[PDB]
């Protein structure tokens, strides 16, 4: 029998307004045979830290690797302090106490190493985490909320594993210049595990969390997904579709409908990227099996699911220019490796900016991901975003053209701990593809 899909747990405050979070580890097994693997609050993966909007938490973060690493709020708008990119240094069994003061709508975040040089390979060894936002608007919505039954975390991963069972990750030429990938999929650490779904609607909350692999998601019989939010929350209203592309780091949350007898895969379908559509992923790939049951189920597909506020008008904007490159070896923006000591620009505070983003010079994919906002697509790799792409993102496709972002920071992020932009190809970040950038000013 196919293993039942693993379900994170969903991790709430203490009676101290605290959670914490155990950096550690152990081993898992794949196909019978195991391998060191690294999580929070476990051997693989990590819980669901649910938040509320508007209060206040505090995380404690226990570092039991024998290795340094960072804990990045993947999609949370906080202020570079507590954003825990390649300066937010946790050390061996060290411990790092971080206040989230959430103050954005409800969505689908997620957590991940942001070590300088080896996000990709952290990741890889089995470091991720969500983040449950809500609010007050979307528990009003009657959508699926029965967290493991028909409200479920659906974390997508490939990996490359050694003969010896353990998980192989060496960034040489070849992974820096296309990505780390491999020939096993895993749904939440699972490998093609089932989900026994209540007939009705069941909601699925899809995290591409690969390190350089875009998915595809689509039913084994055609059925269409009901996109309901992306990366920074609801949509106006759902969108439907056929097929729903993630890039590396991007969430959406789709309904998708559960009829009693046919059970049914969520696969993924083969891409046109550079190592991904090499086999087993030649062909539409099992992602997950739906297998319908007969208990409770908690929800609809609501007609309309919230607001999206109009795209304000651009004139006297600050524009940015960031030119994504491939020297070789050498990942750049804007004909430079990453810097950790040396911001790029300092960004305004409370501003909407236009920052647009060239992958023109290389035809490889860049998910470009930014830093301590979500933002709105103006323009995505040429054309303006597919409706269901048009909403909340902290992810815009560049590949091979050129991507313009309406963005906007609320938190200062000063030199010491600055705000990231960098392509989500973890690769190509941990080779020099990022920059860092100040928001705000700051005195000490
Ligand atoms: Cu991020
Ligand atoms: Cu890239």
């Amino acid at each position: 029998e196919r293993p039942t899909l693993p379900i994170p747990d969903l991790l709430t405050t203490d009676a101290r307004n605290r959670i914490q979070l155990t950096i550690g580890a152990g081993q898992s097994t794949f196909g019978g045979k195991t391998a060191t693997t690294w999580g929070y609050n476990g051997n693989l993966l990590g819980p669901a830290v649910k938040l509320q909007r508007g209060k206040a938490v505090t995380v404690d973060i226990y570092n039991q690797l024998t290795e340094e690493t960072t804990l990045h709020w993947h999609g949370l708008e906080v202020p570079g302090e507590v954003d825990g990119g390649p300066q937010g240094i946790i050390p061996p069994g060290g411990k790092r106490s971080v206040t989230l003061n959430v103050d954005q709508p409800a969505a689908t975040c997620w957590f991940h190493p942001h070590q300088h040089g080896k996000t990709g390979r952290q990741v890889a060894m089995g470091l991720a985490g969500l983040v449950v936002i809500e609010d007050d608007e979307i528990l009003k919505l009657m959508l699926p909320k029965q967290w493991g039954i028909d409200d479920v975390p659906v974390i997508v991963q490939d990996k490359k594993f050694s003969a010896d069972g353990q998980i192989d990750y060496q960034l040489d030429v070849m992974t820096a210049a296309v990505g780390w990938f491999g020939d096993t999929l895993l749904t939440n650490g699972a490998i093609y595990p089932q989900h026994a779904a209540p007939r009705g609607w069941l909601r699925l909350r899809l995290l591409n969390g690969c390190n350089a692999r875009s998915l595809n998601f689509a039913t084994s019989d055609n059925r269409p997904l009901y996109v309901i939010a992306s990366d920074g929350g609801l949509l106006p209203e759902p969108v439907k579709v056929s097929e729903l592309p993630v890039l590396m780091g991007e969430r959406f949350e789709v309904l998708v409908e559960v009829n009693d007898n046919k059970p049914f895969d969520l696969v993924t379908l083969p891409v046109s990227q550079m190592g991904m559509a090499i086999a087993p992923f030649d062909k539409p790939h099992p992602v997950m099996r739906i297998q319908p049951i007969a208990i409770s189920a908690s929800g609809a597909l609501p007609d309309t699911l919230s607001s999206l506020p109009a795209l304000p008008s651009l004139e006297g904007l600050t524009v940015r220019k960031l030119q994504l490159s491939m020297d070789g070896g050498a990942n750049k923006i804007n004909g430079q490796a990453f810097d950790m000591n040396k911001p790029m620009f300092a960004a305004a505070k409370g501003q909407y900016e236009r920052w647009v983003i060239s992958g023109v010079g290389d035809m490889m994919l860049h998910p470009f991901h930014i830093h301590g906002t979500q933002f709105r697509i103006l323009s995505e790799n040429g054309k303006p975003p597919a409706a269901h792409r048009a909403g909340w993102k902290d992810t815009v496709k560049v590949e091979g053209n050129v991507s313009e972002v309406l963005v906007k920071f609320n938190h200062d992020a000063p030199k010491e701990h600055a705000y990231m932009a960098h392509c989500h190809l973890l690769e190509h970040e941990d080779t020099g593809m990022m920059l860092g950038f100040t928001v705000g000013h700051h005195h000490h």
